[PDB]
RNA sequence: UGUACCAUA
């Protein structure tokens, strides 16, 4: 801090006139002062000086943006610039767009500057905000952006506040098989893929779209889903990407994609997937949300899709009930049937009552549980199942 | 008996 300032009762015009702003803005106490001062009434010339000193020169703007304290002052002054419709408005906002553009990647990857980007994206005029998105990298650096724990929030802001036409390139980039593989195998990249999928879903939150815009949305959705269903096996078994497959399977507004995953990824692999740490969650979701015709194939695959062990006679259901992960899938099957038979779940799919299918599955499960009650009572899972059936006839 | 993310003074 400048020696002349080493006080209380200090004015903003002093700091602005002194040439020493940059020293205040990167100091905790100093920046705390500016942040208070900047919220008050500002005269025209005070804004003029803030504009010039904080967002007027590329280098100082970069230095504050990437600064732990400075970035807050940059965001406030950008706010004030946007609120100030004087004659220099245009040059200011245009210049700000140029500054960020020329350093896009560096700023996104920075813990603090990425906050400046986010704030600029949602507050700037949409047409200038759209140019910021154009400045996004189209190569390995985009992947790096998606998987950084700070920078990934830039992509998510873009998705939230920018019309799809401007960021269609991101969808197609992420849908490129190699890219999808790297992004979805990452902690943060998956959140990005998740957010994009949500945005591209024709749900309650997209009813405001024109038809042209819905069409654009649909095409991007198909592109992304084609890549996702092509790697469904890998994504479903992955530690992070299983959440994505679960989201798709559980979302009614994605029903057609849920059926695709079930048919071409899950079906015939149920015993095997039910024993996976990660995919077992996907398999539960599929049972919970499958349309009845597919639900019946799923149930049939468990009850009768596999040949029992040649020596002991153990079947898929024996294996699953006592498996560390598979036991949760059987619990899920049982709970579906009990809900169905007891009114808690709709058995009429499309005016057709599949009630007796659920009764049949329940009867099979109840028969197994009864015969194996002694072994099953040794496990928490087994006790839960026994108890579920008891609570049914009560 | 079984997993993530939710990130600045």
């Amino acid at each position: 801090l400048p020696t002349w300032s080493l006080r209380s009762r200090l004015s903003l015009s002093e700091v602005l006139d002194s040439g020493d702003l940059m020293k205040f803005a990167v100091d905790k106490t100093g920046c705390q002062f500016l942040e208070k001062a900047v919220k008050g009434s500002l005269t025209s010339y005070q804004k003029f000086q803030l504009f010039e000193q904080v967002i007027g020169r590329k280098d100082d703007f970069l230095k504050l943006s990437t600064n732990i304290f400075g970035n807050y002052l940059v965001q406030s002054v950008i706010g004030i610039s946007l609120a100030t419709n004087d004659d220099g408005y245009t040059k200011r906002q245009e210049k700000l767009k140029n500054f960020i553009s020329s350093q896009m990647t560096d700023m996104c990857l920075d813990k603090f500057a990425c906050r400046v980007i986010q704030s600029s994206l949602q507050n700037m005029d949409l047409s200038l905000a759209c140019k910021l998105v154009q400045a996004l990298p189209r190569d390995a650096r985009l992947i790096a952006i998606c998987v950084d724990q700070n920078a990934n929030h830039v992509i998510q802001k873009v998705v939230a506040v920018i019309p799809l036409k401007n960021w269609e390139f991101i969808v197609d980039f992420v849908a490129t098989p190699e890219h999808l593989r790297q992004i979805c195998s990452d902690k943060y990249g998956c959140r990005v893929v998740q957010t994009i999928i949500e945005k591209l879903t024709a749900d309650s939150m997209n009813v405001d779209l024109t038809s042209a815009a819905q069409n654009l949305r649909e095409r991007a959705l198909q592109r992304l889903m084609t890549s996702v269903t092509n790697r469904c096996q890998e994504l479903a078994t992955n530690e992070y990407a299983n959440y994505i497959i679960q989201h798709i399977v559980s979302n009614d507004d994605l029903a057609v994609y849920r059926e695709c995953i079930i048919e071409k990824c899950l079906m015939r692999n149920l015993l095997s997937l039910s024993q996976e740490k990660f995919a077992s969650h996907v398999v539960e979701k599929a049972f919970l949300h499958a349309p009845l015709e597919l639900l019946a194939e799923m149930m049939d695959e468990i009850f009768d899709g596999y040949i029992p062990h040649p020596d002991t006679g153990k079947d898929a259901l024996d294996i699953m009930m006592f498996h560390q992960f598979g036991n949760y899938v059987v619990q899920c099957m049982l709970t579906i049937c009990c809900d169905a038979v007891s009114g808690r779940r709709q058995t009429k799919e499309g005016g057709y009552d599949h009630a007796i299918s659920f009764q049949d599955w329940l009867k099979k499960l109840h028969s197994r549980v009864t015969k194996e009650r002694h072994r099953l009572s040794r496990f928490s899972s087994g006790k839960k199942m026994i108890e579920t059936l008891a609570n049914l006839r009560s």
